[PDB]
């Protein structure tokens, strides 16, 4: 199984690949500049070219294991080998993996298509698993062998949809005289092949089957004019032949059962019939989306910010994945300033030693 | 990583389609003639021969 | 198979074979009816099953679950 | 599969078609004119002519893929050539699709039955196809096939119900005997036979309603009930309904005259996939309306609201304008709010 | 299939034309004169005449695809041919389709049995279709089949009620007889008396045949469903089951047999005010299909009257600007 | 682009009558509390509408 042509074909992978990257990317990032030096359009500029890098290289992460951002400045192609002190990036530029070529960790610059490019300017996001000590993507054979499978169903289904049904019919007609006429000379000639009027054997058949197209569009057209079959042979039998699809049926139950279990993303897990789950609910109880998108974005911005801060002065922040309505901010604004009039009201119309007061004070969240 | 402008659809998805249409195509192949009558006899073939 | 087994006059002969091999497949198929002239012939739908495999999958899960304790 | 010959014989694909022009053109219209002089009596008149034209207008643009709406002046038949300027029309007449002929947007005039007319003067309703590069209908050809199916199962119906159930009979007796002979001999006194054969078999149905049990000689005789069956299509109805819900948004077509047309008021924004598809249609309408009737003629046209409000509405709607008014002037009242404060929740306020 | 025959043969196809027309004369007209000159008993004879008329009228329309009312004045048989300017009508006579012959819009007269009639003395109810360019009725060919079947159901039913069980009996010795026979049928009498039936020969046989009615049942199953898809009008979609939905919910959500009677009426009320306005100098309105109850009005009045109190409450308990109070007053409804 | 949600009338009025409610439970506060300048000051920023 090639992942290669297993995203050229089906969208559901393709759609599996790229939700993750669209859910990260959703709410928006945050940049700022250490020097408090660059106006705010130029570096909402930069981060809109940055969320536009950033996309294609989560998805890079996804697919291959790795994902490379070149951080463009003003200089020449050739002073990309030079390494950056301190500089103001002009923008940002996602790298195909494919032309990119790295020996590993122990060096530090990279070759892409011969030019050479330092890694200080490289925003790097890899996927290292120390157990198998090499760069792995987000799948493995199992899930592409649950992919195929999901997809091989409708191709058997695509395979046998035209003849799902059809008539098997036995007669011992004139039609069989010819036939049995034609199945004696076709034995004999097999025979002296094997070893002379096999041309009139081959005149035969093809006379013969002449005949047998000819009688067969008379019975399709008694059937069609007066629904009714009729036949001479007392031995003669017609019999419905039909096809299943409880095999398959039950084979989409388990692969839907084994992708909802070899994944986190509830649109693929749920077929696109459950939400993403990043909702308020007024509690801390999180769902597994929302931890699994919050350390992509963690590992997002660890790698960002490695080489933003150090060698461009710039720094990045993911936007809340919880976004509050306009009612939900009201009724939160309304509950903390009844809080704030019942604490002043307590302390009004209280005694309390000033020890305790402030021993209140630190176990108060809000105070 | 196509490396090409693709569209919103996929092989797979043109598949769906057409098999979505194929099922109506098969309906209206096999409706006139759902049921009927096999009828065997030897003397109205008798008649009919003739 | 004799054919294919001396391959492993005779062009003409396999020619003609396959022509009218070729139309007769051809006609039965097309016609939605499968026809034969043989009174013993049968034609017979052979099919598979997969209870065994979601009973079993049923029993893995309950052991998975027995077994481990992530939700 | 023809759409004029499943147009003749359904009855459900004329409501099809003239369903949405009805919801369209339920509501009614407002026609206004720019220079403000003409009186509302006669632009009254206008708008019900003009309604009118818009209905078979929107009929012809679902079935056929364009529509034309003549606006008639008072203006001799060979002045319609001649371009409009500025004028006040006379009425409007729908023309029929089948007498007009167009070459295109590259021509300004069109041919009517021989009368020449300039388009300055006609409202054009068109479903122009840019992936087909031309005017196409609102059907396809497996809409067509679902509609035909749905017509030929009870096609079908009719034509097995009476013999659905009947009675195979065999009997080597005297009858078998009068019908070998005839089938001998014909295939080669006979017309005697021919007698007695219906003579007995008449016989033997008086017996049977007469004592209720049928009696036969032959041992080897026998007589079976003969049924048809009707779960295919059951199960052909079930997939043809199906599928013509997937086919077409029109919630009556869909759910076979079972749904309302959900044009109601919820107090929500959530409106339904129909009155999307209604308000798509009565934008494309008005633009198709006003960019000749403002331009040429100084009229303009509006589409009546599709949600309508009860009088209860309108009553519970402004009870509640009316506590919010009464709450803004209490908080204005009792609070000691900076002027600056007060504006910038002037504009945060809907209402204010 | 004839559709006359159908309307002759079954209720049903009757019931479905005819309740459109009661549904929509239903809640009554409105008659007014311009000139405002003529009394209110005669007027309200003319429109018990003109109801009466329009029942007619809207069924002949539905049921052939044009409706002809003659408005009769004070003039004699030979000067209907003669156009009207100006009159106030004698009264109001459905003609009935068969002895009118129109030759289209093109001619401004008819014949009627061969007494010739201008057209603006006649209220005219037509369904044209332009797709067809021909004059319609309100049912199709698969309608009448759909009904067709409908009543073909029972009579298939009438046909093998009798028989759906009898016995088949296999014997030889009673041919025998048969070929005596009445003398077996005493036999079989003996049958009944005994509670047993008793045969001598050792292959004789006796079965029960029985007829099935599952066919016809899922026929009318479907056959329900097509009718429901076909027509719009609830009693003859649901079998006399639903309601026709033309109360007050409280909601400006109207039913499809609302907007259907809104439509037919509106059309209706066009074709009489055409001509009634211009060569009668009469008016007339159909009355509201939604009729509130006493006990609605009454909750309807207590809730204005409190939106009224509110308002003043408001005014003077307000201390808003002149131009905030008048901004208000427009994006209020009421007032 | 317009907001792809659009709120209807009563919900516009709805939320106009929870807002107003909020500013006269801010300002009652404010009139009718002792808190020192630095605290009012941290509270409205943490405030989302003032």
């Amino acid at each position: 199984i090639s992942s290669l042509e297993l995203y050229k074909y089906s969208i559901f992978f393709r759609n599996y690949i790229e939700n993750v990257a669209e859910d990260c990317l959703k709410n928006g990032l945050i940049l700022e500049s250490a020097a408090h030096n660059v106006s705010e359009v130029e570096l909402a500029r930069l981060k809109v070219q940055l969320k536009n890098a950033l996309l294609n290289c989560i998805i890079s992460y996804r697919f291959h294991g790795i994902g490379y951002v070149l951080v463009k400045t003003k200089d020449t192609l050739i002073d990309l080998e030079q390494p950056v002190n301190i500089e103001l990036p002009i923008g940002f530029e996602y790298l195909d993996y494919e032309y990119v070529r790295d020996l590993g960790v122990d060096f530090d610059h990279i070759t892409y298509k011969a030019v050479k490019i330092h890694k200080s300017r490289l925003i790097i996001y890899e996927n290292f698993d120390y157990i198998l000590k090499r760069y792995v993507p987000c799948y493995t054979e199992s899930f592409l062998l649950d992919i195929y499978l999901f997809e091989k169903i409708y191709v058997e289904i695509e395979r046998r949809i035209e003849n799902h049904n059809f008539l098997f019919y036995k007669d011992e007609s004139l039609v069989q005289l010819q036939d049995a006429l034609s199945s004696a000379t076709t034995s004999l000639s097999a025979l002296t092949q094997s070893n002379n009027n096999h041309s009139k054997d081959i005149s035969n058949l093809r006379n013969l089957n002449d005949s047998l197209s000819q009688e067969l569009a008379r019975l399709k057209s008694n059937l069609n004019n007066e629904g009714m079959f009729y036949t001479a042979t007392p031995s003669a039998s017609l019999e419905v032949i039909k096809y299943d699809l409880s095999y398959l049926k039950e084979a989409l139950a388990l692969i839907k059962a084994k992708i909802g279990a070899d994944t986190k993303e509830p649109l693929t897990r749920s077929f696109n019939e459950q939400a993403k789950g990043l909702g308020n609910d007024g509690k801390g109880d999180r769902s597994n989306y929302y931890d699994f998108l919050k350390g992509v974005q963690e590992q997002v911005e660890n790698s960002c910010n490695l080489k933003l801060t150090k060698y461009f002065g710039l720094d990045m922040k993911f936007n809340s994945l919880i976004m509050l309505s306009e009612e939900q901010k009201v009724e939160r604004d309304i509950k903390l300033i009844e809080l704030y009039s019942k604490y002043n009201q307590l302390i009004q119309s209280s005694s309390f030693n000033n020890e305790e007061l402030a021993m209140l004070k630190e176990k108060l969240f809000s105070f």
